[PDB]
């Protein structure tokens, strides 16, 4: 399928144990997609002070369309030193590995895969 319905655990930035997916734009997009498939991907909602507490490159989920079955359609955009790889809509948050942190909420998304 080109799209997969996922329920992503929303984590507080100060709870996150593994603060990024790796060391290149290509690796972080790769790792993000693998963790999304494996159910081991969390979401941090971006506000003032969040991104400096996380590791670059960043992987964002961004709204790709204007919401089948309650699931917002999203795609992945990476960022490294202020350059983004991808073009999409509004940021829903930044993806991180999930290693058992307790979430504050779940975000239903339809992920372009």
């Amino acid at each position: 399928k080109t799209h997969v319905q996922l329920s992503l655990p929303v984590l507080q930035v100060r709870d996150v144990l593994v603060r990024g997916f790796g060391d290149s734009v290509e690796e972080v997009l790769s790792e993000a997609r693998q963790h999304l498939k494996d159910g081991t991907c969390g979401l941090v909602e971006v506000e003032k002070g969040v991104l400096p507490q996380l590791e670059q490159p960043y992987v964002f989920i961004k709204r790709s369309d204007a919401a089948p079955h309650g699931h917002v359609m999203v795609e992945l955009v990476a960022e490294l030193e202020g350059i983004q790889y991808g073009r999409s809509g509004e940021t829903l948050g930044v993806l991180v590995p999930h290693v058992g942190e307790i979430p504050v909420a779940y975000r239903k998304v339809l992920l372009r895969k």
